[PDB]
């Protein structure tokens, strides 16, 4: 019973954060075996910041300039280099709290884990999902950056992103642990347009039959629609259109509840047109696009 | 930049969450020390359950019936004690994960992370409120009991609330870690009423000021209002009445961003008379009361 905006444990990626410093610049790095991941622009200072040459600032630092604390204890950089807009920082020692790990890019409208750090220290844990238009909409502070983004398959921890940047627009951008921009960012003090963003579809469709599973069935209606005809609802309201792969995932809860998909499309339909007369669905008095079908299936199993 | 329902990070949590099995009940246990705490539901039976003598129960139980599994290695049991609602295992080893602790009772409308597990794993972190009517609405299935509640201060955990029961409403009913249930609650499979649940008003107004903080200000008007002219809207919409000790505890607040306590008040007095009219703050279309003055300050500020 009850639904809530679970993120993963945190453990296994609280025993991999450090704090990573050069010159006057702290932010976090991400310690796996012997390699230290940090945002590039920890090399970086306030005139560097409008347009950096990032090649041209790495070639000033060596291996000594780059101070990583493991906690109390000091790590040994014996390499650096830089990939895309990651540095990895090679250390003499591997980090023995380093748990099954993989590097992996995620779709827009995946969610994941953020562990907020500030210093090296771990601060807090909130789930998230990388909006259609590939910003998330975090909780960041100055010396946030590095702090990861996380999903976890029992024992192996699939890193997705990591912090860099807060556009102009209080929302934020940062990369895969190869160091790729998710979206057109770039990592400069400059105006960014995030592209025009849209509401994760599937994961509402998941979150309404979340709902049916706990006992909020109040939209539940004697309607049903077409992907074409739901389609044409989801442009006019600014959401993702449904396609047979999007109903195809969805086929466990459908299953489940015994609620068509097309059936469950029809209730979308009709809370986009009327809105929700004051009421609420799982607390909530908006249409939650934060859960995608295979957290509600998870959540509602109790997968550890 | 960002406002998020932020956990606290979950690890120092994770190395004490053991499996206990008692008969052919299995639930999670909180293993501090040489101690492993759990619900004494944990002895019962499907016959036992709509009035179990939890004494009786007990007697026919020796050590040895008590199986803790701390991951996958197995915990001698060398004594068993029931206190209030919990049962206390203490085995030959001291728990080497364990974190500086406290045991807390906490106050209704203060705030909490739950590490919710199965079987000793966990599956999920994420942040509560303790209902005005000592009630969380939290997730949590079959399997569940014994999943913590717990607050953290730099290095020590207070842990705060182990879970044992669903309400037939769906909502959750737990004790603090002396066994003492929150609420009028009894570890019985029995319909319980719930006492009239109210908004935690405090904690809105601390979340309006993190609004004004994160730049959603739309609802700022040229009104004013007094403690006594507030408390009989927050009365009229069941609100808990606001007093000088909560007005003191916005202060930090109500400096940072220079907005008068009662100017606030005069805000969510008309949010409350007039709605959000189709607007949102924060990402929500209602008021949220699961944040403390002291979450927004924290999270606001980065504190680790
Ligand atoms: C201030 C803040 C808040 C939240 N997250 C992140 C930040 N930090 C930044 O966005 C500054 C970085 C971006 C840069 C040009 C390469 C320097
Ligand atoms: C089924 C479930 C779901 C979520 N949380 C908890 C549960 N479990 C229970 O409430 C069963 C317990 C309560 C008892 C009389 C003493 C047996």
């Amino acid at each position: 019973s009850g639904f809530r905006k679970m993120a993963f444990p945190s453990g296994k990626v609280e025993g991999c954060m450090v704090q990573v410093t050069c010159g006057t610049t702290t932010l976090n790095g991400l310690w796996l075996d012997d390699v230290v991941y940090c945002p590039r622009h920890v090399i970086c200072t306030s005139e560097d910041m409008l347009n950096p040459n990032y090649e041209d600032l790495l070639i000033r630092k060596s291996n000594h300039n780059f101070l990583v604390q493991a906690g109390n204890v000091q790590l040994r950089v014996i390499g650096h280099s830089m990939q895309n807009c990651v540095l990895k920082l090679k250390v003499d020692t591997a980090n023995p709290k380093t748990p099954k790990y993989k590097f992996v890019r995620i779709q827009p409208g995946q969610t994941f884990s953020v562990l907020a750090c500030y210093n090296g220290s771990p601060s807090g844990v909130y789930q998230c999902a990388m909006r259609p238009n590939f910003t998330i909409k975090g909780s960041f502070l100055n010396g946030s950056c590095g702090s990861v983004g996380f999903n976890i398959d029992y024992d192996c921890v699939s890193f997705c992103y990591m912090h860099h940047m807060e556009l102009p627009t209080g929302v934020h951008a940062g990369t895969d642990l190869e160091g790729n921009f998710y979206g057109p960012f770039v990592d400069r003090q400059t105006a960014q347009a995030a592209g025009t963003d849209t509401t994760i579809t599937v994961n509402v469709l998941a979150w309404l039959y979340a709902a049916v599973i706990n006992g909020d069935r109040w939209f539940l209606n004697r309607f049903t629609t077409t992907l074409n005809d739901f389609n044409l609802v989801a442009m006019k309201y600014n959401y993702e259109p449904l396609t047979q792969d999007h109903v195809d995932i969805l086929g466990p809860l459908s299953a489940q509840t015994g609620i068509a998909v097309l059936d469950m499309c029809a209730s979308l339909k009709e809370l986009l047109q009327n809105g929700m007369n004051g009421r609420t669905i799982l607390g909530s008095a908006l249409l939650e696009d934060e859960f995608t079908p295979f957290d509600v299936v998870r959540q509602c199993s109790g997968v550890t």
